[PDB]
RNA sequence: GCUUGCUCGGUUCGCCGAGACUCCCCUACGUGCUGCUGA
DNA sequence: TCAGCAGCACGTAGGGGAGAATTGGCCA
DNA sequence: TGGCCAATTC
């Protein structure tokens, strides 16, 4: 039974008015402004507006909000319950906590009772609401025009409204396919191949780019070509594929070149199908932004045959094994331990059925691939380039009296560190490149001198051994007693200022989605080579869950890319429905 | 068996080589490694 | 062996969304 | 009659 939806995402070319002036924007406005700002009887007494035309205009006659001139049933029950359960929504998440809270008492309590102890006072249970009874954490309004069945899109007619400097394909016939043999294209023309690129070309089933693309345009460093934004504009715009939205007296239409790419790249159709059939693929309510001016289409419940499962883990997963080998007795495993050298490494086996038992047959082990490290090694120079300047920029607006204490925490060079030590009796003739997190010899130094005063002795327990251990203080414990810190004060401040700058910066999303991208890379790659040496339809992914001055600095790279290949392995039980076993 | 958009590269600048495709709101300040303390 | 608490590192956590078949008033 | 678009509803 399918079950995932993913999303496709296609442009917006005109608009009667901007998005923000259409009633229902204003209705919803409105409306999430008037529930988020009542207290909890208020929510009980504002809470029959029902589903039908006879609640919801008492219910806005009542409560005063102004209907704005929208008065459509089936797109109002979208915004009253939506408003409604994003009031739930924050009562709930304390409940949450709550309930956990509630959890460790009750267990704590019982078994205090059971070894005799009387149960311990209960911590008192945080509340939603504040003093007067509105929500402390009060709903931000949701920018988002959510369309219903009486706006579903529908292909552009010149009959509908002909104003548009556009033009408009026959809903019935066969949707145009992009330019069929660029080899000949005369000399001159747009989309021309010169002959010396010719003999290199890709045999692969790779996308078709126009010669318009932005991406075979925008300014790189090193392409010594002009970008005419209006030139690329009018050349796409002379070959797009018109679909309108209306609502009311306003209108949108939409570039469905991006449902034609959605619906290419993940072979759900052929080159051949028409725009009534392309609209087919997807549900009939997209989902408005207008603060960008994409409209956000869901694939329709079937189009997509991915039926999402979540990461299995300890008994369930041998029942799991043992199902999959059921039916196809063939079934492939890809061992993860990505903790090691280079990022991804693996582990192929094929499993079959004995009966009730499992016998794994190893069949080799890879690494992730040379050309796809020189990509990452350049993502992380940049990301290194933006997390640098960014911290910069924190550290220059953060205020004076905190921007003092952070600036001088930000000079403890080995000199400086030096300076105190020698001036504290110690001479210079220390090995000073030889150190370790370990050595004493600035205490074992000291002691030669008869300076113990100076030698603090830290009393360690012997773990499970009864008994403390004295021990001649660790020369890096020394150099955390020179250094002064933030007595976690001003470390929460550079926190709360550095997310901030870091969410607001263009750059910090960007690199992040490249991240994200080449993760899923990787993931892509180790699933193709799975399925290439177990031969194997049906997978399994079995993830198992220098310089004495280099120690002053932070590690530039010791767990980066962990967390996000993580993730994306994981996302392919959400995404792809591929069975994880984190084990 | 691939026309828009997005990311990374090559170039004779004419376009071509390689990628991702679960995404949006919203509100918080957390999730940490650890070094010590009590069973 | 897991339960708190101090200096250090980067995003984490968790709420809310992302239809469509049938039908009744409906005038020409 | 059949057509059209809101309005019920799970």
């Amino acid at each position: 039974p399918a079950n995932f939806c993913p999303p496709a995402k296609v442009n917006i070319l005109a608009q009667s008015r901007p998005l923000s002036e259409w009633p229902i924007n204003l209705v919803s406005k409105g409306v999430q402004e008037y529930v988020y700002g009542l207290t909890a009887a208020e929510r009980e007494a504002n809470g029959d507006f029902g589903t039908s035309r006879k609640s919801l205009d008492r219910w806005f006659a009542r409560t005063g909000v102004p209907t704005h001139g929208y008065t459509t049933v089936q797109g109002l029950n979208l915004i009253l319950r939506h408003t409604f359960n994003r009031y739930d929504g924050v009562i709930k998440k304390v409940e949450t906590r709550n309930e956990k809270r509630r959890s460790k008492a009750t267990r704590i309590n019982v078994s205090r009772e059971a070894d005799g102890l009387p149960p311990i006072e209960a911590e008192p249970e945080e509340t939603a609401f504040g003093p007067d009874g509105k929500l402390k954490e009060r709903p931000g309004i949701n920018p988002s025009i959510y369309c219903y069945q009486q706006v579903s899109p529908v292909p552009y007619n010149p009959a509908k409204h002909p104003a548009l400097p556009f033009s408009g394909v026959d809903p019935g016939a066969p949707l145009p396919l992009g330019t069929p043999n660029r080899l000949s294209i005369p000399k001159g023309q747009p989309g021309y191949v010169p002959e010396w690129q010719r003999p290199h070309l890709s045999t692969k089933n790779k996308r078709i780019r126009k010669w318009y693309a932005r991406a075979n345009w925008r300014r790189k460093p090193g392409r010594k070509s002009v970008l005419d934004e209006a030139k690329l504009k009018e050349a796409a715009l002379k070959e797009a594929i018109p679909i309108i939205v209306t609502i009311g007296k306003d209108w949108i239409v939409m570039d469905a070149r991006g449902l034609l790419r959605a619906v290419y790249w993940r072979g759900i159709a052929k080159p051949g199908l028409s725009l009534k059939e392309l609209l087919g693929f997807f549900s009939g309510d997209p989902v408005l932004d207008p603060k960008r001016g994409i409209a956000t289409f869901t694939f329709k419940l079937g189009a997509v045959a991915v039926h999402s499962r979540k990461p299995t883990r300890g008994k369930k997963s041998k029942e799991l094994l043992l199902s999959m080998t059921a039916e196809k007795p063939h079934v492939g495993l890809v061992a993860i331990d990505l903790g090691q050298t280079n990022p991804v490494a693996a582990e192929f086996s094929r499993v079959k059925r004995e009966g009730e038992t499992l016998q794994a047959e190893p069949l080799g082990q890879i690494v992730l691939p040379d050309d796809l490290v020189k990509d990452l090694t350049r993502y992380r120079r940049a990301w290194d380039a933006t997390e640098e300047q960014i911290k910069a920029e924190a550290i220059v607006q953060l205020p004076e009296e905190c921007r003092a204490e952070v600036v001088k925490v930000n000079q403890m060079s080995a000199e400086e560190t030096k300076h105190l030590i020698l001036d504290r009796g110690v001479s210079g003739d220390l090995p000073w490149e030889k150190m370790t997190s370990n050595t004493t010899f600035i205490s074992d130094h000291l002691l030669a001198k008869g300076v113990t005063d100076q030698v603090f002795f830290e009393k360690k327990s012997k773990g499970k051994k009864k008994g403390t251990e004295t021990v001649k203080r660790k020369d890096y414990g020394w150099v955390k007693l020179l250094r002064p810190r933030l007595s976690q004060e001003t470390r929460k401040a550079v926190n709360d200022k550095t997310w901030e700058l870091k969410r607001a910066s263009t750059e910090y999303v960007r690199l992040s989605r490249r991240k994200t991208e080449l993760a899923r890379r990787c993931v892509n790659y180790i699933v193709r080579e799975t399925k290439r040496w177990t031969q194997c339809e049906d997978i399994a992914i079995v993830i198992e869950d220098d310089g004495w001055d280099n120690f002053f600095i932070s590690k530039r790279e010791n767990r980066w890319f962990i967390q996000v290949l993580h993730k994306a392995f994981s996302d392919l039980a959400l995404h792809r429905g591929l069975p994880v076993i984190e084990a």
